[PDB]
């Protein structure tokens, strides 16, 4: 498949109970109407599934959340500005992870993503809670 290099932004330092904004791009290469998706991974840890967005008419979207952030984290897109987004709050150690933006262009809707299919992943940017 083509080349597309994603670039998170945004990973640090926080506390447990702050709130801490994502975003991705591509550098180059991009994509339209693709089904795009947060995930997370430590050390020695299976790759979580987070998030995941795609477009919907309009200017609007479809969004589709694991348990494990229902209610925290929101995800959202800007066409235009050709990036994605994920507003962490309430945030807790067990968010501690690196964040990788993830897209599987097979997908037609945002709903559950597996790693494992993921056509395309970012660098990642490193997310860190302290109690």
């Amino acid at each position: 498949m083509a080349e597309v290099q994603l670039v998170e932004s945004g990973g640090g330092l926080v506390q447990a109970g702050d709130s801490l904004r994502l975003s991705a791009t591509a550098s180059g290469r991009t994509f339209s109407r693709a089904v795009m998706g947060w995930f997370r991974q430590a050390p020695g840890k299976e790759r979580e599934f987070v998030a995941a967005i795609s477009a919907a008419p309009g200017t609007a979207y479809y969004a589709f959340y694991a348990d494990s952030v229902r209610g925290r984290f929101s995800i959202s897109a800007d066409s235009a500005k050709n990036t994605v987004y994920l507003q962490m709050n309430s945030l807790k150690p067990e968010d501690t992870a690196v964040y990788y933006v993830a897209a599987d262009l097979k997908m037609q809707v945002a709903a559950y993503m597996n790693q494992r299919s993921v056509d395309y992943w970012g660098q990642g940017t490193q997310v860190t809670v302290s109690s």
